[PDB]
């Protein structure tokens, strides 16, 4: 397949900086996926941005005193710096004020309205008379009807992500003044999703996702599908005129409806013409997101995108994660419970921190970050054992082979077994970086177990008869194993992988199931200080 791969992590909301939970979720997942795809010889492009309108930015802008626009651009700068600190690369980044964006968003609404996909509905909607505003998205507080959580923003429940109508939010209240909501009639544009039930079912049946997300899609599809809000009264946003409206006629595009337009604006800038590129290159698209975005990315995004265009296939894989915890409580921008990326990530610890977030990847469970757990990983595992193998193999190559990589001679049983272990590690790495079954956590665990297998084999190498062919084989295998480690961890620790690679005399290592020998006579000198405690 010569198809290019589009990696589309969630566009972070520019109401703050990124914390380590963000990194541990869609951003490290998408960057490591991209890197493994490049290492396997594919074309891979990560599309990013903070473009769009989220009501959280408007609300944060009120409190902070700034305008929506100032606050989004300021936080976009900070988000960009944290991503670069963590080694997250991108092929395009769409800022909140991208001039070509509103045309794109408007094109999607008008094209859906004109083709009959949308409706205008009038219903009683929560309103705050003292504040003088309708109570929706981030401006309403209340409880999810499915799970009872109060971690909501109108139709979005952070805990279960199960959809529901605005009028179903339990115990609504003004999120600004606390007053219990009353009501007012309002007329808004909606996109019904229940007509699309068969298309969405079929689309998701053929998409790749893990079982936790699959079972979520089944719970969603076990009830009727709410209408997706399209328009909304708000101070900021892409304008939408609502005809024959009870309530304000001049409204805005609801953020959830913007998802398709955010994607295509990014692709348009990356390709200089998104629609020609889509039809001529037939890209594969891979989504990365946290579980609070599960409805938005498994349902609302394909629904809107697929009704707008067929120039590109809908995303073939959905790489969903749960929330990273900090000392047992979720990383939270709002609640200011966080370790911030700009403050904590340095060139010296980027590789080891990415390795640790992957070793603890909150893939199907919320998992915990503590500074203790992280520090012990660095010193005991990465230094105490990964660094140790490099040194042990390196110094014994110096001691017994004049620092040159020997050429494998004959074999015996212990070499068979170790080579077979090298094959199982290499195989885990090629498979578990795949978009279709992305599990970096298993690659790190396979690395740790492999280091221990290599520690056993060092005993075998130490006891081979000096000067013999089997002694050469053992050393060639020990080098082959370190070459395979650098191959296997490169997507997560690219600087560490590149440095071990160059000590083995290679500028790049293909990501592949077949282990390779180190070139005989290659001078072997490893650095002693890859990681920093
Ligand atoms: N503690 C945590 N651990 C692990 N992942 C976490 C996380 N907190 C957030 N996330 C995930 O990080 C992604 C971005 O988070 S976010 O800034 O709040 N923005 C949003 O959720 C939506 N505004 C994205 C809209 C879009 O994609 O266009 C989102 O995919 C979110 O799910
Ligand atoms: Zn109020
Ligand atoms: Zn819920």
């Amino acid at each position: 397949q010569g198809r290019p791969v589009l990696l589309l992590p969630s566009f972070p909301t520019p109401n703050g900086e990124l914390h380590l939970g963000h990194l541990s979720g869609p951003f490290l997942n998408a960057d490591a996926c991209r890197r493994a795809l490049l290492a396997a010889g594919e074309r891979a492009h990560l599309l990013l941005g903070t473009v769009g309108h989220q009501s959280q930015v408007s609300a944060a802008a009120e409190a902070e005193g700034l305008s929506f626009h100032e606050l989004a651009e300021r936080n976009t700068d900070a988000i960009i710096e944290g991503l670069q600190a963590a080694g997250i690369d991108w092929d395009v980044f769409v800022r909140p004020s991208e001039p070509a964006y509103p045309a794109m968003a408007t094109s999607v609404f008008e094209s859906l309205r004109d083709r009959g996909v949308l409706v205008r509905r009038t219903e009683p909607t929560n309103y705050c008379e003292p504040c003088g505003r309708f109570l929706l998205e981030a401006f309403v507080a209340g409880h999810c009807p499915h799970c009872g959580s109060n971690q909501t923003a109108g139709i979005e429940c952070e805990l279960c992500a199960l959809p529901y109508d605005d009028r179903d939010l339990v115990d609504p209240s003004c999120a600004t003044c606390g007053a219990a909501a009353t009501q007012r009639p309002l007329t808004r544009y909606f996109m019904p999703l229940e007509p699309l039930r068969d298309e969405l079912s079929g689309y998701l049946r053929g998409a790749a996702m893990h079982g936790r997300l699959r079972a979520y899609t089944e719970r969603v599809l076990a009830k009727t599908l709410p209408d997706l809000p399209v328009s909304i009264p708000a101070e900021h946003g892409i304008p939408i005129h609502v005809e024959d409206a009870s309530g304000p006629a001049e409204q805005r595009m609801y953020s959830a409806f913007e998802l398709a337009a955010r994607f295509l604006t990014a692709l348009d800038g990356f390709a200089d013409g998104w629609e020609a590129y889509a039809r001529q290159e037939n890209p594969r698209t891979v989504l990365f997101f946290g579980f609070d975005n599960a409805f938005l990315r498994a349902f609302a995004f394909p629904a809107v995108l697929g009704a707008f265009t067929d120039a590109l296939p809908l995303p073939e894989a959905l790489v969903c994660n749960d929330f990273y915890l900090l000392d047992g409580e979720k990383f939270s921008t709002g609640r200011k419970h966080a370790v911030w990326a700009r403050q904590a990530v340095t060139p010296a610890n980027a590789d080891q921190l990415r390795l640790y977030l992957a070793a603890t990847s909150p893939d199907v469970r919320r998992r915990d970050f503590t500074t203790r757990g992280y520090a012990e990983f660095v010193t005991a595992e990465l230094i105490g054992r990964w660094q140790r193998r490099l040194d042990d193999v390196g110094g014994r190559v110096a001691e017994h082979f004049g620092g040159l990589t020997p050429e494998a001679g004959g074999w015996h049983a212990e070499a068979e077994r170790f080579y077979g272990q090298i094959k199982e590690f290499a195989s885990c790495a090629t498979l578990d970086y795949l978009p279709g079954r992305f599990k970096p956590r298993a690659v790190v665990a396979a690395a740790c177990a492999f280091i221990r297998q290599a520690e056993d084999f060092a005993e075998v190498s130490a006891d081979a008869t000096p000067g013999s062919g089997i002694a050469r084989t053992c050393a060639a295998l020990e080098l082959m194993a370190l070459r395979t480690l650098a191959m296997a961890v490169w997507p997560l620790a690219p600087e560490f992988g590149r440095r071990v690679a160059a000590a083995l005399g290679e500028d790049t290592i293909a990501l592949e199931p077949t282990p390779r020998w180190v070139r005989p006579d290659t001078e072997i000198k490893f650095a002693t200080d890859h990681f920093s405690p």
